[PDB]
């Protein structure tokens, strides 16, 4: 029902069996050497329409926690940056560590920050985001850190629905949130081609991991870990970390905007 974790049994190192792709040529995460960071004058500026976003539920995924968003429309999308079309918002979810010093599935320059914020999104020119996922345009996520540091207060809506979500498969209504309150003021970003960080790993993926973090402090960081991988009637298993780490860069070119 969902085999693949992040357990020593189950864990990254062992999705491969499951999902050869793990193994692929274009797998996320990946460390950002900023020292080899690329400058195309063709990247644009990023383009988040998230006026109109509309928050559904929020979702414990089994690994995580989804907060989904209505993609039936254009109502919150993604364009320009180093895309091409447009590619609606579908939900984001985040990654954590069990300390504070780790969490980040993307590093820079090794460095590893508490947890990571994805906005996964997918391009309209494919009917559903399922199709989109198995083309190398399909998909495009907003990658943003989050820096232990002063508490935030836009990841207080999230947090408070964390008890309404504890085991595997629990929802909850998520209306009015605004995706856009888990952005950091400047957009600069990194990009590069990648997979979903989770099984399936599929790589269609255009990784758009923004340069400025956002806050979280370390009593919100708690809150994360008080999650559950399991189902009801299962053991118990807390959500203490659920980031894959640094995969191979390959031969793979990471952009950087405005450089
Ligand atoms: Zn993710």
């Amino acid at each position: 029902s969902h085999h693949w974790g992040y357990g020593k049994h189950n864990g990254p190192e062992h999705w491969h069996k499951d999902f050869p792709i793990a193994n692929g040529e274009r797998q996320s995460p990946v460390d950002i050497d900023t020292k080899a960071v690329v400058q195309d004058p063709a990247l644009k500026p990023l383009a988040l329409v998230y006026g109109e976003a509309t928050s559904r539920r929020m979702v414990n995924n089994g690994h995580s926690f989804n907060v989904e968003y209505d993609d039936s429309q254009d109502k919150a999308v993604l364009k320009d940056g180093p895309l091409t079309g447009t590619y609606r918002l579908v939900q984001f979810h985040f990654h954590w560590g069990s300390s504070d010093d780790q969490g980040s599935e993307h590093t820079v320059d090794r460095k590893k920050y508490a947890a990571e914020l994805h906005l996964v999104h997918w391009n309209t020119k494919y009917g559903d985001f399922g199709t989109a996922a198995q083309q190398p345009d399909g998909l495009a996520v907003v990658g943003v850190f989050l820096k232990v540091g002063d508490a935030n207060p836009a990841l207080q809506k999230v947090l408070d629905a964390l008890d309404s979500i504890k085991t595997k498969g629990k929802s909850t209504d998520f209306p009015n949130f605004d995706p856009g309150s888990l952005l950091p003021n400047v957009l600069d970003y990194w990009t590069y081609p990648g997979s979903l960080t989770t099984p399936p790993l599929l790589e269609s993926v255009t990784w758009i991991v923004l340069k400025e973090p956002i806050s979280v402090s370390s009593q919100q960081m708690l809150k994360f870990r008080t999650l559950n991988f399991n189902a009801e009637g299962e053991p118990e298993l807390l959500m203490l970390a659920n980031w894959r780490p640094a995969q191979p860069l390959k031969n793979r070119q990471v952009r950087g905007f405005p450089k």
